[PDB]
């Protein structure tokens, strides 16, 4: 079995993901995130927002509506150019992407017809062109349209960034491998407005910076690469684009896009100034000059980043068991800051004397972290159940704990154990979990 | 001038919110959150998730798609009795085949995964499933400011319980949820319970109402806490064909759990916290945010822009930005800067003066009292941490 299939089976089995509406028929085009998946996803988001907004004086945040005025997508060009060629089979009449011959539904074509990938909706009582709106295909336009508002309230000046996370929607004709390509996804996008003569320099900076981010949160550098977009595959808003690519493990070419870092020159502020009538240029008072900023844009995928982190973390190693033998052990080697469960509190047995201390310790820890309590089954099996989902530390409460008031901390990867007094455990875990 | 108008002006001016698509004509049915608004929003959401999911053994989280299968909303009864749902068309053919609905609530995503969560999370009633997410309603008319919009964020939790306990649990959550708003700094006097009467998917509903200050009747819904009986799990079993009941092996019994549903509005909660924190004293304008909600936790202020002070101030601001959202301000007189920070609820201001070059200490000013205390720099992070009560 391939690595992607293994990781997907693990995710479904342990509740990182469920198929949306599974009981009514789910597709790989729609996924719900279970109790572990939601925490993993939020953790990745939080680390992104820390790196991009909180830690940087030059970058501020925003959250804009999924449904913007239609004119926006006329000015961005998405109405006119955000379309792909579709060919309908002449035997089963199922439409497919032409660029992407034989039919993959029956095997037996019409002339290509352009199909716009944005999703439509209607606001108001009349299902008419007055109420036609597009579910945004990208979060960038809500940033561009607020560039001046932000310059004003935030008192900012180029170079500076506006960052955002949110849901986007594309009418994807076919579902991707697992969660890679879905019709509803979550993006993390930042638009960095710079004085044009510096754009190129700034560009490389962000390409490097973004790359290091993935490495800093645990992704093997060898599983990452850079790809230069050719002029033909350039977006309608881009002059130069570089993609970070991750080795996901697909059949055939195992490499796939992970984050797109684009030099969008002055396109976006220009077009929105032209269409809205509002001047979105920037006035440098230190020089008495006025220019439309260039835009460097790191746009990552939350769900693609979760898939990348989850695949890179997966590993199988030979770990000794209680019998004195050696088993194959499935471990997700997450960075502590991403792991969905930071600590597991595991009484040695269901004994009535161990549950009080174990439960009080679980509560104390829940004050700070997401915690898991499990007294079911043999302890070693529970250690492995936690290792399977990337839990960084297991805290075992045994009978000696009733006398020395100390517990056994077990580190996930090394499986090494250290006995520490309870009244210090929190502190211990804190230093090793590397939160704020 | 009403308090709502004043707060809305302040929110617009300091970039708490902007009207979505302002340059193309905005409406009160759509609002973006600016640099401060996003942070206050995310802080409210984070405190809700900490209270509900992280802190409780008996509650686990989930996040389900906005667009679910159409049969889901045929089974929940929204297609027949709710039309306020927003439609969209998936796939290459724009017809009733691809017709889907944008969820008007986040609950059905939970109900349909009840059995999945019981299985993977190894949970047994009483336990809850919590979710935050975007919901859409084709609201005909927009509300005051950001109170009623077509697109909003919800914080819903469904607590599944053995039926004979529901009523008790119901009251519990009613009280619990209320305390939450109070523990985060809303005045108890501005909160009240409103019992839905028998005439008004549910059996019994209590709304926590906040005194927003509307013209006329200044009260409004802030959070609804309903007892939905066994309606939802029942209907999804029947329509899907999948048994969503629970089997207790301790008693060898099988039942359809009853559901207690606290459901709060992220945007309504933001509007309530903002209106409540607003205040004027001597004159000064202050948002008395709880530290955990304040969009900016600390502002670093050099006495003057100067080669001796500014580097020390910048270094300190970075150290603090490791943990909290910080604001660095070197413009204008120090008291002007204090006023600017008080206006947006910043709990603490740190000033670097010339004395700081000699005793390596700074001046920490507590927003509400305005009391100042001189703290060594190598301790400021701990000093602030103890007082900010989260990061
Ligand atoms: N259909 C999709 N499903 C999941 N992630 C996506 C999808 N489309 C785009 N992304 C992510 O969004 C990022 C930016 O997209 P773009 O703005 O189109 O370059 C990509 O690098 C992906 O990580
Ligand atoms: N259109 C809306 N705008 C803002 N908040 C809303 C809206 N609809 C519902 N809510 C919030 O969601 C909570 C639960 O709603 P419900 O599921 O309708 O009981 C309410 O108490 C509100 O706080
Ligand atoms: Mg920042
Ligand atoms: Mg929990
Ligand atoms: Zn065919």
């Amino acid at each position: 079995a391939s690595i992607i299939d293994t990781v997907a089976n693990l995710a479904k089995r342990r509740g990182f993901v469920y198929q949306s509406g599974e009981i009514y028929g789910g597709t790989r085009s729609a996924w719900d995130y279970g109790p572990l998946g939601v925490e993993l996803k939020e953790n990745i988001k939080r680390q992104w927002w820390k790196s991009m907004v909180t830690a940087r004086e030059d970058v501020v945040g925003i959250d804009t509506s999924i449904i913007l005025p239609r004119e926006v997508w006329v000015a961005s060009g998405h109405v006119d150019v955000f379309h792909d060629p579709l060919v309908e089979c002449l035997n089963c009449h199922r439409r497919h992407r032409q660029d992407h011959v034989v039919c993959p539904d029956c095997g037996t074509w019409t002339e290509p017809r352009e199909f716009n990938m944005m999703l439509k909706t209607y606001l108001g009582p009349i299902e008419s062109d007055e109420g036609l709106h597009y579910l945004r295909p990208e979060t960038a336009q809500g940033i561009f349209t607020n560039f001046a508002n932000v310059v004003t309230t935030a008192r900012k000046k180029p170079p500076f960034g506006i960052a955002q996370t949110g849901k986007s929607f594309r009418n994807e004709i076919t579902p991707g491998n697992f969660i890679f390509r879905t019709r509803e996804f979550e993006q993390m996008e930042m638009e960095f407005f710079v004085e044009p003569s510096t754009a190129k320099e700034w560009h490389q900076y962000w390409i490097d910076t973004r790359l290091q981010w993935y490495v800093d949160l645990g992704i093997d550098r060898d599983n990452l690469r850079l790809y230069e977009h050719p002029p033909e595959k350039l977006s309608h808003y881009a002059e130069r684009t570089v993609d970070i690519e991750y080795k996901y493990g697909f059949a055939g070419d195992p490499w796939g896009e992970l984050e797109g870092i684009a030099n969008r020159t002055d396109f976006d502020l220009s077009t929105h100034s032209k269409h809205s009538g509002v001047d979105l240029s920037y006035y440098d008072q230190a020089t008495d000059t006025r220019y439309v900023p260039y835009v460097i844009e790191p746009a990552a995928g939350l769900t693609r980043s979760l898939m990348a982190f989850l695949i890179d973390a997966y590993s199988e190693d030979e770990a000794p068991n209680a019998k004195g033998g050696v088993d194959k052990r499935t471990v997700l080697r997450f960075d502590p800051r991403l792991a969905p469960v930071k600590v597991a509190v595991l009484p040695l047995s269901r004994h009535a004397d161990l549950s009080p201390k174990a439960r009080d310790l679980a509560a104390e820890l829940r004050q700070h972290w997401n915690v898991e309590f499990d007294d079911a089954g043999a302890i070693g099996r529970r250690y492995r159940r936690q290792d399977e989902v990337g839990t960084p530390y297991c805290v075992t409460v045994d009978f000696d704990s009733l006398e020395d008031n100390a517990v056994t901390v077990r580190e996930r990867d090394s499986m090494a154990q250290e006995r520490i007094s309870i009244d210090q455990v929190t502190d211990y875990l804190a230093v090793r979990l590397k939160g704020c």
